[PDB]
């Protein structure tokens, strides 16, 4: 039995070293991400007086891997033909491979689709690229005064066709994370308060949609209290269309001033998918899923992690829970009787909570 | 300067132990609490099959209060006359005491109201209760099969006068600490299960009104989905008035049934409170305040923890924010120069989130 394994993060090790340590020899399991290293760093970056706090695991999947039975082979997934069982890749070489499975475990996540915003190259910056978030911790360390403005991207969710999985289970969305805008937020003000320039720093926050949906309007009026005491601006059903050095525009053509523009890109599914099989994902480009974390259309494909339609918010623990039950659930498919665990919705995302 | 502190845990013994080590000598701290032990053990207990997890720090505060500077006094406050600035108590011996105070902190708490229910003496289970929770611990045990019903009771909310606080901090709701609700409904549920019982044994969840509040509509749909998928039965508006032997009755004389009745007693306010000066308290036995901590009436009475109106969620989280508050700027106002802490409403409970 072959089992091909997709990206190599959050969702994709999870589900290789989960079913390679239950199925053991029942089965060779091969996991091909586009490139050699995964690394994995804190959420949210310490923005602190003087004190930068590094703090990042670097993963060597080609010596990582092996050392527990998994072979790995380096590419960039093309496409997945889910009627043939195959996987194209563009090998580091240059050269095109396409390789068939009997089983595969879909985890490239989504896409953080920059490209949808104009000026993003020239005036952008990013809370969720590597090491973006040093080029802004420079810029806001060396900042004299002016305006800031912190915000999301929307989420382009697909719709069609919809998870086998309970009613209610799977949220509609206008941004894929917010909760890390809640809480940049608040540190700005901190930092900025501890440098004694609340008078000469203005922050807005931007939402595509109702800000932090997932809360009850009463708790979602509390946000915008405090926010008002802080002196935090909020606009509400702003899509971001472009970015220029002073301002940042909408897609009806409405402005917020921004000398500096922390975005969190929009989301859309990862273009690989957006290339497959058409029924095996929905409009959006991700894979729907039974609550097993296998495909609707095609029962020897599983989608774990941002990959899968149902991860809404986009958390990595919910790809580390859905590559879990992803591999107990195929390790008991290659003979191996295991207990498949239950999946969950998130309910509401803890970072909601000031004190948290 | 003289300082009563009244209550002995989270708000009480934060807001003395805080202002006794700001201020020193430059003011004399006394407790009055109507028991000499103060108690504390985990919030929810420890279900687990063959093995039962102790775990309580108890604070002897005759002892652990001098140690630090800080006099302790045994005895049952009956009443504050804020107007004379004096604190009525009886003594354990019967005796009746007023001492006069230049600043009081009242850390009372609130009051469960278990007398509301009828029938609460011979067939209640209270989840809020010492070693309530070991009489329920023995029955969930030696259970064969049944009925189980799990709920909260009304809060009794004040609402004027209203706290001098920003719109929108504090949240109205039918209970005062429902989160524990839901996480215990799914614990009973593993327990259960791992006794291969769920066919003979049938939880109800009941809520006094929606079913966690601070949540949005479709994250309350996503509860009651996870509660459908586990066989778990979900009734709102029901607020209990009477416990049977094997059911459960409502204002509206409905009914659930029920063999085991585990309850989270109705909250209402202290009774000492109640009967203090009308006009510090609200209509619901809750002393509104600023943020400060200090009432909007009586500028030398503090109102922590539970105690304080504005605490909505019940949490000691909260008490302990209130507590620290109260002793910063009353420390400022003895003359030691002291940042005071900002308060913040807590926006949703984490309990919220099952991967919690
Ligand atoms: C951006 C962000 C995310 C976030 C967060 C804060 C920020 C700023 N805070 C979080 C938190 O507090 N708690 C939590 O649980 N999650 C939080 N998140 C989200 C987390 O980043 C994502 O949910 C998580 O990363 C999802 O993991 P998944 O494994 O599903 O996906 P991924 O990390 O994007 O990894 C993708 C892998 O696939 C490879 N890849 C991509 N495209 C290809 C192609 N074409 N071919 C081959 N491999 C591919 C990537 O290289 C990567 O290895
Ligand atoms: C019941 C409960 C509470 C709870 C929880 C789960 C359950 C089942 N889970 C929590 C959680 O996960 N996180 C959290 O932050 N809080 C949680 N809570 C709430 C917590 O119990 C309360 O919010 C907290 O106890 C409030 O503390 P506070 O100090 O304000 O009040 P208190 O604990 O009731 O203490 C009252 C003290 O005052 C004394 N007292 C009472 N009446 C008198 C009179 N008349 N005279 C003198 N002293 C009096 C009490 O003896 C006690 O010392």
């Amino acid at each position: 039995t072959k089992v091909l394994v997709l990206g190599g993060r959050f969702g994709a090790l999870t589900a290789a070293y989960t079913l390679k340590r239950l199925v053991g020899s029942k089965a060779d399991v091969k996991v091909i991400n586009k490139s050699r290293f995964s690394y994995f760093r804190p959420a949210l970056p310490h923005v602190a007086i003087g004190v930068r706090d590094v703090d990042e695991l670097k993963v060597d999947l080609s010596e990582a891997l092996p050392e527990k039975g998994i072979q790995f082979q380096e590419g960039t997934v093309e496409k997945i033909d889910a009627k043939s069982s195959m996987v194209y890749y563009t090998k580091p070489d240059g050269s095109m491979a396409e390789e068939e499975y009997d089983y595969v475990i879909v985890g490239i996540g989504a896409h953080l689709a920059t490209e949808l915003v104009k000026g993003w190259d020239k005036y952008g910056y990013s809370v969720c690229e590597p090491e973006f978030a040093t080029k802004l911790r420079e810029k806001l360390e060396s900042f004299q005064g002016g305006n800031i403005a912190i915000g999301s991207g929307p989420f382009y969710q697909g719709h069609n066709p919809k998870p086998k999985v309970p009613e209610n289970f799977v949220p509609n969305a206008d941004s894929a994370c917010e909760g890390p805008v809640f809480e940049m937020s608040l540190m700005l003000h901190g930092y900025f308060k501890k440098k004694g320039m609340l008078d000469k720093v203005h922050v807005t926050v931007f939402s595509p949609g109702e800000y932090l949906s997932d809360l009850s309007p009463n708790s979602r009026k509390a946000v915008a209290s405090i926010y008002n005491q802080l002196g935090i601006k909020l606009v509400h059903n702003f899509k971001i269309k472009e970015i220029r050095e002073h301002e940042i525009v909408d897609e009806k053509g409405n402005t917020i001033p921004a000398d500096i523009t922390i975005l969190l890109p929009p989301y859309t599914g990862n273009p690989a998918l957006k290339n497959s099989t058409p029924d095996l994902v929905d409009d959006g480009g991700f894979i729907p899923t039974d609550l097993n974390m296998v495909s609707i259309k095609y029962d020897n494909v599983y989608a774990v992690g941002d990959a899968n339609s149902m991860t809404v918010p986009k958390l990595g623990y919910l790809a580390v829970m859905t590559g879990r039950i992803a591999a107990q659930h195929l390790a008991n498919r290659l003979g191996v009787p295991t207990k498949v665990d239950k999946y969950y919705p998130t309910i509401v995302c803890v970072a909601d909570n000031p004190y948290e």
